[PDB]
């Protein structure tokens, strides 16, 4: 009937009818393109109730070891066929089928390699690989969870990781982190009708209060990991102060800009998405890489929608505030930039320029079409959020599909939980 | 087989192979999306040898007789059946029918209204049609053009025009501007290996020398406008100095800007689309709009593939040029965008702020929406080269497809033509 749009920005909702008077066909589907809406049910992979039915995770498993030993140099034939044998065999006897190692090393690499919107795909192969797979217990993810934090924080030189928890067995026994990013600050709601932290998390901040936390009510107040494990219930768990490292923003010349007191956390790692190979399915699986500039400097930094801080950054600049055409909005945010980069970068934290990132893709992108002719990638996702024309990746065309493996997204875990 | 993909900045190819081991079904399209495409034949409107069959010539015809009418409030049924009937009739004795000018004016503020590219659109409202399809010779076409030329400049003062041609009959006696803007400099593909003036017409401007064109040799050489009437061949016809009105670019700062000698016409007007309307066809019509800032300070004097002046406005602005992580080029890039600001408004001509332009955008969709429910929206081209997070409609999600009245692109005339 129609379809829901929604501004990330005012977060406000639109009902498009008119996209059914669509002429005939278009570039991809018969007249009509979402390439611009954020969750799309296709790039998503949700809830079960029952297992995976053996007439595709059996097709699926068997693509997937052909892919894998059909990679190192020299196959190892008679294993290629042996592994087949043992799998299906195992599949014919338990329904699901486990990995070797090497293949959940393999299967990672892919996915991320696979992964559309990530322009730091050309460091796919250094990536640690954490076993989790015979996990048992919340109280063993919060462990496995501080054991990564602490590996790929390295004190500053950041480490790309993935700590693999138990696959998915029937469907009401699922591993799954609430949170939506292993480090994330807190929104609340104060009372003047401001909000302080992280206008982002603002619902899930709520949710850690009703799962019982202790809301520090601050600027920067690091969320706690609310964890589930099995299908069981979620349970909440404090990260270790110690753990989390952040760098303290500051100016090469404004001398001013420490007065602001802003900062932010070393470590970028997504929590919630959900790892598809073989037919399988692991849906609880943080995987983390490092910093670029600008997601701080002006996604975090600027946006109506987060800490917003670009008007005053302008005004202690001098700059003509209340005229747009001034352009003290491209001048200010350009410093903010210099901050964050100027600070991690002095407090030695692995991190990089908007410009030397596509300029990294782009290589990538070469040596992915001669390697397997092609290359998945998001236009909309990999051009910076400041620059654009002026980096490579923006006059670059490029097609997005859907590979395997595969990283998913997933519907909101508590929407879907049955809390006994 | 392949798709093609091409890096309009290195020009360089690619051939997408890769993709077709899509797993199942994408956002719109069964695995796989060309949003990221420059021109898609699905936007396309290309050449024919036969008249519009009836069939559809006549469905088609019907269906914007309704939309026309349906339009103004309270409506004039009698004649809505009138139309209808003279319409049919007109239809069923010649093949194809004629426009009264209010349904073309209605015709070409729907068709503008339906770019989902435009991002002025706000202004779909004011708008000069100029009726010229009984134009007869190229020389005719080339006076109209200098008239509208002249019209929309409006000495500094700009204004939206379109000057409609003679539509299209059987696809041999087609009316088509050959140039791809009514102004635009010429490139020179010069000795030492350099290049002067617009590296991205080099291709066109020698056809110009072909047709016979006197090369002037510089860094802005408006291009002659290369008109083909009725189906004949074309005819060079250069443009007079007196109606190309240009701003010359100086910093309201730096005063060692002026010494880099630039300048550009204040008159964008895209020459070469196709409108199609009522399932008619006008091959040849040309529209104008104003420009808006980052553009000309952008996209055409920052780029690999253009005046590419990045670099130097940086050197002579101390910035540390050698080192990417320096933040050189979006310190020196902003600047030059105060500059092509400063000029125009100093200089008295029509322009607008990237910043004002997507607040406008806004508006015109909340309108839209509201109106008909829908708005026809490409986010890879409504969002600004520069400072996209720092603007409304990045946040925006967007729904892209073609509907009717609506402008078209269209295969370059010189590769289809009969030279007789
Ligand atoms: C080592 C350095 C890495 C860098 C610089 C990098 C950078 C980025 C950036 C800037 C984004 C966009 C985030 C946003 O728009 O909010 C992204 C997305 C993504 N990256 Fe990478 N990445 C790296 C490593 C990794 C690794 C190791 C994996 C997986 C194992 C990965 C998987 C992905 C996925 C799935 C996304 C999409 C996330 C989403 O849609 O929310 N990245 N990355
Ligand atoms: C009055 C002020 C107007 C402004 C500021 C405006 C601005 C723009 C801009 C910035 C673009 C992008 C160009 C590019 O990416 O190279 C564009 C594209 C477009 N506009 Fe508008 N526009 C205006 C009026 C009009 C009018 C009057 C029409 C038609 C009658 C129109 C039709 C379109 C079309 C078809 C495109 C797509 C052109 C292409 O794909 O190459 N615009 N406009
Ligand atoms: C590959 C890519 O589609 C291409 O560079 C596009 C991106 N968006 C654009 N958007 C606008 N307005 N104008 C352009 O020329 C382009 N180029
Ligand atoms: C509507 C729109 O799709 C949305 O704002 C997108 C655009 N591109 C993005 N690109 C990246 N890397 N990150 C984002 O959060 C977004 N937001
Ligand atoms: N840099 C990144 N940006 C976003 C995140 C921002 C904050 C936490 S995760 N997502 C990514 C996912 C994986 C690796 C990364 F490096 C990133
Ligand atoms: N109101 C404000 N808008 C800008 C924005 C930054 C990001 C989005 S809007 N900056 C500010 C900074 C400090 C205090 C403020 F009140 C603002
Ligand atoms: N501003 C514009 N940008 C490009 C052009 C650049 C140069 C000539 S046309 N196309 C448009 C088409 C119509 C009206 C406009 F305003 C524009
Ligand atoms: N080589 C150069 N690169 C930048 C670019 C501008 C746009 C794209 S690259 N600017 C320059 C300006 C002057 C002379 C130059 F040689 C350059
Ligand atoms: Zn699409």
């Amino acid at each position: 009937q129609y379809v829901r749009i929604k501004n990330w920005g005012s977060g406000e909702i639109l009902h498009d009818t008119l996209h059914h008077k669509a002429t005939s066909d278009f570039t991809c589907k018969s007249k009509s393109c979402l390439g611009s809406i954020m969750n799309p049910k296709s790039l998503t992979r949700g809830p079960r109730d029952k297992p995976t039915p053996l007439e595709e995770l059996l097709p699926h498993a068997i693509e997937f070891i052909n892919q894998y030993y059909g990679s190192f140099k020299e196959a190892k034939i008679e294993e290629h066929l042996a592994r087949l044998e043992a799998v299906t065999k195992e599949i014919e006897t338990t329904g699901t089928y486990q990995l070797t190692l090497d293949e959940l090393i393999f299967a990672t690499k892919m996915a991320w390699r696979n992964a559309p919107r990530c322009i730091g795909r050309i460091q796919w192969s250094n990536l640690q690989v954490f076993d989790a797979r015979n996990c048992s217990t919340a109280q063993e993810m919060f462990q496995h969870i501080c054991r990564h934090i602490l590996y790929a924080t390295n004190n500053g030189n950041i480490r790309s990781a993935i700590t693999v928890f138990p696959q998915r067995s029937d469907g009401k026994h699922d591993f799954r982190l609430w949170n939506s990013q292993l480090i994330r600050y807190a929104g609340y709601q104060m009372p003047d009708g401001t909000i302080r932290g992280d206008a982002a998390t603002l619902e899930f901040t709520q949710l850690c209060i009703d799962l019982g936390w202790k809301p520090r009510y601050g600027r920067f107040d690091v969320l706690p990991l609310v964890l589930q494990a099995d299908g069981q219930d979620p349970e909440v768990f404090e990260i270790p102060p110690d753990l989390v490292l952040e760098v303290t923003m500051e100016h090469p010349k404004y001398e001013w800009f420490q007065e602001l007191g802003l900062k932010w956390y070393a470590l970028p790692a997504v929590a919630n998405m959900l790892l598809e190979v073989g037919g399988l399915e692991f849906p609880a699986c943080p995987f983390n890489g490092w910093y670029m500039g600008t997601e701080i400097g002006v996604r975090d930094f600027c946006d109506t929608q987060r800490y917003n801080i670009l008007e005053e950054v302008g005004r202690r600049m001098g700059l003509e505030t209340h005229t747009l055409a001034s352009l003290w909005k491209d001048r200010a945010v350009t410093e903010i930039n210099v901050a964050v980069l100027h600070s991690f970068q002095k407090q030695n934290v692995t991190i990089m320029d908007h410009h030397t990132a596509s300029e990294s893709f782009m290589k990538h992108m070469q040596n992915e079409y001669r390697a397997r002719g092609g290359c998945p990638a998001d236009w909309i996702w990999l051009v910076p959020p400041v620059s654009g024309s002026i980096t490579p990746v923006f006059h670059q065309e490029m097609l997005n599909y859907v590979l395997s493996p595969f990283y998913y997204y997933q519907i909101e875990p508590w929407k879907t939980h049955i809390w006994q």
